[PDB]
């Protein structure tokens, strides 16, 4: 049996552990999937590769307004999927050879699973290819998996995710996408702005309902418009019918469409680990962890979708820097360990329009019983927006009327990501909303102005 | 003669002068020109907007390297013009007679110069058209205006300026801009991107030079790539061809064009005040103030193009806010009067690619003796970039090496004067690199990605 110091299971964002500090000692890594995680082979980063596509095809088509006659000639999908993967597979392969080659790291790549504690207290893994191994110190990145509805699966028919939509051969005619997350609202914008008739079937009644109630009313109402929104509806059964599907809905109307999307939310890959007979501790679905990413057994950590309450990257990024710092550091050194920090976390929807939001919502802050102040701020008020000729572009910003500190900010607009960056820095650090409005300059007539007058607006 | 307690002269920053403080004194305003200044009908607003109809129009053009085979069919130039000034022209007619309709505030139409001071203390002055009247404060806000070289002025030949040059008829095939500064940069991009052959004749060595001499040296390599660079020449002599026009340089060869640009610089509108005969003070071509914008003259304060070293609105508007309070405020209680900021003034150009630059230059900072940390940030290493195939955009910052405090910020890119909003609040505030990267969440994979790594960068 092979001994080592230290395991990793998941290569999402615990491959960013192993650094110069871990040169001399032996690290084994597990990855049961494809080389780099989720977000690079089938997540973040190919999905807004797809979204600038499809905003270049949005603003050809909408471009008669501003005095630019155009038209799409075609829309070549089959080269836009090999200039999106012909950058992200070679790197998959790339970051594989580095471990791999390293002579202290060796990398398996099947489903580890935890086995019963050792005596001398190491961890014992076992592989479903047959492989047994101990380590001292064990980091838990599973990750988590798509959940498919349960009447879809007992249909038998032929669905899609996000993790196998990317690779299609054809743009579809008719698509009908199941879900209301961030997945669903961000393939809305693609495929609708590359010519596919998109479909939303809801279970709800607004689409992106933890988003503030202002900007998922207004949200869905545009979105309502531009696809065919099918409000408290569920898919009960479906069958073939050919290259297409025929799903019958709860209200006993039938949906005929040429693919099928599930984006009904994920869960963590936690209950596939077989931590309990390794002592560590799980409830719901998710890995316990406290603010030093220590679980309930000795030596165990954990990060990323298979413990964080938040399915983000940059959280999984900060989660990855607690466990480089706080592993090296004896187990009951608390005081020389890091916390960490998940307040004030920001979110963003690459839909169109764009949507941006960090911090509590207004019903939320009402909910604490905090005495606020709201402002919502157009677009179109600004020079900038003059130039956009926008009618529906908003940011929206909450205070506390007492200390004048930023409670909330939810934007949904042109460049909603990059305008709440000035957002989050003051939240962050503690910044009041009278400091941010008169005690720095905006450039004249950039866009952020419209974040500037929401500040001076805030009565 | 009639008698006033506050007299303006200028409706451009000026306008935001009179408050509901002086709903009982009578005013008076002066517009020798078009109502509500330079930016609003001849300057920043309306520029920009031809920016953005260039902008989406640039778009369709390299729409085909993100799998979108597009094309224009037609720019309906007249279309463009209407949509844009029937937005504008209306303004100054609605804030004309806002003022002109309240019984406080009388409004003169002529060119308003100073005349003798009155016995009592009381400032004469005098229109254009005749009229005499006297005034207890006065505010100087006569902002700036255009500059044409001696040489083109002698030959006689037909000139456009930022004045005159968006209302034209028709779009020429061949534009030759002459000038080197931020004004012919944007319209260079605005022609180009809508069809227009672009020829630039720059007097020195390098487009934009008193940006970063890195930006400058990149920039002025892409621009020469895209546009007729000619490079230390100066436009000698000149001559009618029809509709068009035939230059002569420094070196004897002669250009053939439709239409001549002229952005050669602006001077300020002081020199034609008569300023001496009241006790203002003249430096240069500039009204003098100190840092609460009192001027040499009891009671006479000045605000804008006119005296400002900088010739930015949002700095305009900084000024007359200063001057909208110690205004009200005794002229010798400095004590209780407010300074103006000029500590991080940004600035963009809106070109392309976009510039958009606050603080020191490296440059700069070495002739300072700072010892300074340099990292220069590319687009296409971040996410955002892979999705826009970014291959020239690129993010400068120079910190000083002891505090590790922003000394300097210069992006040159998508986004720029939108990109540059968080680190002028860094600056601004005091907030340091490390504090910046590692105290705050960035989104993923947004595109405020790439100031965060240039901040990481620094080392
Ligand atoms: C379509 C989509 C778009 C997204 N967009 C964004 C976005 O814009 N911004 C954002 O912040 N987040 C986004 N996310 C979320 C982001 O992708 C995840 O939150 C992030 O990848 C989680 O990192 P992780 O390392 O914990 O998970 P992963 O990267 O999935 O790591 C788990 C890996 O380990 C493997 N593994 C699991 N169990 C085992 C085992 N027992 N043995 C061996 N290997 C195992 C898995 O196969 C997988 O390869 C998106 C997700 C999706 C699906
Ligand atoms: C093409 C162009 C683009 C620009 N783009 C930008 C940009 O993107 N961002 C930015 O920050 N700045 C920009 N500027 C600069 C901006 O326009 C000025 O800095 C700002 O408008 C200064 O305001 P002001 O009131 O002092 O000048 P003005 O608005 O010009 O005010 C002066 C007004 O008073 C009148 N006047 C002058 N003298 C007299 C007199 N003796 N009697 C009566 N009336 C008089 C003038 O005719 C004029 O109408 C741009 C300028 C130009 C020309």
């Amino acid at each position: 049996m092979e001994t080592y110091d230290i395991a990793i299971i998941g290569t999402g964002s615990g491959n960013s552990i192993l650094d110069e500090r871990y040169a001399s000692k032996r690290a084994a890594i597990c990855e049961q999937g494809t080389f780099g995680g989720t977000c690079l082979n089938v997540g973040c980063i190919p999905t807004k590769m797809f979204v600038y596509a499809a905003e270049v095809a949005k603003t050809i088509r909408g471009a008669s307004r501003y005095g630019i006659d155009a038209h799409i000639d075609r829309v070549r999908w089959d080269d836009v999927v090999s200039r999106v993967f012909g950058r992200i597979d070679p790197i998959a392969l790339s970051g594989e050879d580095y471990r791999r080659c390293a002579p202290n790291i060796d990398v398996y790549r099947t489903h580890t699973r935890f086995g019963p504690v050792q005596a001398d207290g190491r961890y014992l893994l076992r592989t479903d290819a047959g492989e047994e191994f101990t380590a001292e110190q064990v980091v838990i990145a599973a990750g988590s998996r798509p959940v498919i509805p349960p009447a879809i699966l007992a249909s038998g028919v032929d669905y899609h995710t996000s993790d196998t939509v990317m690779r299609i051969a054809e743009l579809p005619e008719h698509i009908v996408i199941v879900g209301s997350g961030f997945i669903a609202a961000e393939f809305a914008h693609v495929f609708s702005a590359l010519g596919v008739r998109v479909t939303l079937v809801i279970r709800g009644s607004c689409l992106l309902r933890h988003c503030d109630d202002t900007i998922c009313e207004r949200f869905t109402r545009i979105a309502s418009t531009k696809w065919e929104l099918r409000t408290h509806r569920n898919v009960v059964d479906g069958q073939q019918r050919g290259s297409g599907v025929a799903l019958r809905l709860d209200d006993g109307c039938t949906i005929n469409a040429d693919l099928l999307l599930v984006a009904t939310g994920r869960v963590s890959n936690a209950d596939l680990l077989d931590a309990e007979q390794a002592g560590v501790d799980v409830e719901d679905g998710r890995v316990i962890v406290d603010e030093y990413q220590r679980t309930s057994a000795r030596g165990v950590f954990a990060l990323g979708d298979v413990s964080s309450p938040y399915l983000l990257k940059h959280v999984a990024n900060h989660e990855a820097r607690v466990v480089q710092h706080n592993l090296l550091c004896d187990w009951e050194d608390t005081q020389s360990m890091i916390v960490t920090d998940h307040r004030y976390v920001p979110a963003a929807v690459f839909t169109d329009p764009q949507i941006a939001a960090v911090g509590l919502t207004e019903n939320q802050a009402v909910a604490k019983g905090l005495d606020i102040s709201v402002k919502i701020q157009d677009y179109g008020d600004v020079a900038y927006g003059w130039a956009m000729e926008d009618t529906s572009g908003i940011v929206k910003l909450i205070t506390e009327r007492g200390s004048g500190r930023l409670l909330g900010a939810h934007i949904m607009g042109y460049q909603a990501s990059s305008l709440i960056q000035p957002l989050i820095q003051a939240m962050s650090f503690g910044l009041t909303a009278a400091e941010m409005a008169r005690g720095q300059y905006w450039i004249h007539p950039a866009l952020p102005e419209v974040v500037e007058n929401a500040l001076l607006g805030l009565r």
